[PDB]
């Protein structure tokens, strides 16, 4: 389809090196798709928590079927839909 519309991904972790791992095996498989992905952007941290934000452009179902087929690791958290 034409698409157009942007995908915003939160990453939330008490150890920052774990997110950051997932950031960054993400946005290779994420890259790997059509779409492409802007990131991951560093956030402030809050209570001893780290988070990151990858923004997504172009998004394609190919990009939600890796996301299903990778499972994120045990300390991660994601954001969907606010």
């Amino acid at each position: 389809s034409m698409g157009g519309q942007k995908i915003r991904i939160k990453l939330k972790a008490y150890d920052h090196e774990l997110l950051d791992e997932s950031a960054k095996k993400i946005v290779e498989v994420a890259k790997s798709t059509n779409s492409k992905v802007s990131g991951p952007i560093p956030l402030p941290t809050e209570s001893r928590v780290h988070k990151r934000l990858i923004d997504i452009i172009d998004p394609s179902p190919k990009t939600i079927d890796a996301l299903m087929r990778i499972n994120l690791p045990a300390g991660v958290d994601v954001e969907i839909k606010l």
